[PDB]
């Protein structure tokens, strides 16, 4: 059944609440971002209206076939109506077409849902800085002081510098990328450009890409694997037994290959620096694992709730245990402590 923290008071409203069939006295369903955990349950035989960004519309639409008659999409950083109720959807800093979503209730509460995000200081300057927030339901994944990453920024970095020395070094190598839902498209695109190259990749990745109003997106992405020096895998494939196998069918075009998985975390984050990274090589196969997160770290949380100050904070990630909850409630009045709300 519906879990609490997946209901909006005072409302007809849900938010990411599609795997648990019609939910009582449910009127408008909210989706934050199209990942299979949020999305789980729609498809072309939903008829409930759904309310998303445009990005998030396009993929309803062209990947799993709702109805357009369904799908309201609405303008980020713009007060609009639902059934009553003000609401604004804010960028979440997460994967394309990811949202925040602001409830003003009719009685005068007001709600933050962050849905997935990643914290940044950007978002001090948004619409949230105009108002209070009485309730915040948080997105809690990586709430605990052991989780530090580097900025994402840094990461492409070290990936560009990486890849660019070893095409430069053996320009019969070639580079691959592992992938298994929307989102940390700037890895590939960046490796792409510093190599002069477009990236390679399935036509059900390649028609995925295309719903996300990226610009120049046709001069950077191809399905002709053959004009490409930077291939999209799926994730599942990124090991040397698969990339082996991948390496045959290019035809003696290349003889070496250096591939990037995209991990959140990895506990090499407490002790070693982005600088510091290595690889995994069996013969002439190279894996990075890199730590390129589209999650919030605990500092950036910790930041952006202090900013904040709600009045209740409600986890939506990690719920699922007592020991998981009790250090998470433990945190939030430290912060709270620490700042004097
Ligand atoms: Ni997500």
């Amino acid at each position: 059944t519906c879990p609490f923290y997946k209901k909006i008071p005072g409302t007809g409203f849900t938010v990411d609440a599609f795997q648990y069939g019609v939910v009582e006295g449910c009127t408008a369903y909210f989706l934050t971002h199209f990942h299979s955990d949020h999305y789980a349950g729609l498809s072309k035989h939903f008829t409930f209206p759904v309310y998303c960004s445009e990005i998030t519309g396009n993929l309803l639409k062209n990947k799993l076939h709702v109805q357009e008659q369904y799908i309201h999409p609405l303008p980020l950083d713009t007060e609009c109506i639902v059934n009553g109720v003000k609401v604004v959807l804010l960028d979440a800093n997460h994967c394309p077409g990811a949202v925040m979503i602001l409830f003003y209730l009719p009685n005068g509460t007001v709600i933050l849902h962050t849905g997935d995000f990643r914290a940044d200081p950007s978002m001090e300057r948004s619409l949230l800085a105009d108002q209070k927030v009485h309730m915040l339901y948080l997105d809690t994944t990586y709430c605990s002081p052991e989780y530090t990453f580097p900025s994402q920024q840094e990461v492409i970095r070290f990936a560009i510098n990486t890849a660019f020395e070893a095409v430069t070094l053996n320009p019969h190598a070639l580079v691959v990328c592992g992938t298994y839902s929307i989102g940390k498209e700037k890895v590939f695109l960046a490796i792409a450009d510093v190599l002069g190259s477009k990236v390679g990749m399935s036509q059900e990745k390649y028609k995925t890409l295309q719903c996300l109003n990226i610009p120049e997106i046709n001069s950077l992405i191809t399905t002709d694997m053959c004009s490409s020096l930077v291939h999209l895998l799926p994730m599942m494939q990124i090991n040397f037994k698969g990339l082996q196998s991948h390496l045959k069918k290019c035809g003696g075009k290349y003889n070496q290959i250096l591939a990037f998985r995209p991990t959140g975390w990895t506990h090499s984050n407490k002790f070693t620096r982005i600088a510091d990274v290595i690889p995994q090589t069996k013969g002439n196969i190279s894996i990075y694992g890199i730590p390129y997160s589209e999650h919030s770290s605990y500092l950036e949380m910790k930041r952006f709730v202090q900013w904040l100050k709600p009045q209740k904070i409600i986890p939506t990630v990690n719920v699922g245990t007592w020991k998981s909850r009790s250090t998470m409630e433990k945190y939030f009045r430290e912060w709270k402590l620490e700042a004097g709300y």
